């Protein structure tokens, strides 16, 4: 009973979380997941500030109200070569990665690793935070509050 959460640098508190190496998070799960990091789904303004500090990914993820990809450098296979906060307009499907926002993080680029999941609750899952540098933090718990996400 294991969940891997690949996390990134935080940029103005915003970071990306990919679950189990595939697009697999629902919007309800995403809010609960960010809450386990003492975080919330970023607003579009929080995400735009994170973008301005150096944040970009090549994955769709929830923010408050939309599913987006922050892009700095045009890349043909990432958000169709767009720059800025690219908003997904048309999709059949509901599961993506998520972005999270931690107001207590540093104001600009924080590329230290994540070494805790401070607000997860008691549960049976071995949850492993995987950093981009491969360092890991694991803890037994749960973060999902909606049965349909389990
Ligand atoms: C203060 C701070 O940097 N908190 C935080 C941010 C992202 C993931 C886990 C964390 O504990």
């Amino acid at each position: 009973n294991q969940i891997d959460l690949n996390v990134t640098c935080r940029y103005a508190g915003v970071f990306h979380v990919e679950k189990n190496g595939r697009y697999s998070i629902s919007r309800t799960e995403a809010a609960d997941l960010c809450q386990a990091f003492n975080s919330t789904l970023p607003t579009m303004d929080q995400m735009k500030l994170a973008l301005s500090k150096g944040f970009e990914t090549c994955r769709y993820g929830f923010i408050e109200g939309n599913v987006v990809i922050p892009r700095i450098h045009p890349n043909a296979i990432c958000a169709a070569n767009h720059t800025g906060v690219y908003i997904l307009v048309t999709s059949n499907t509901s599961h993506y990665d998520t972005y999270c926002f931690n107001a207590s993080a540093p104001p600009e680029e924080d590329c230290t690793s994540v070494t805790d999941l401070p607000n997860s609750f008691d549960g049976p899952v071995t949850i492993t935070i995987v950093n981009r540098d491969g360092t890991r933090y694991s803890k037994k718990g749960e973060y999902r509050t909606h049965q349909e996400d389990i």
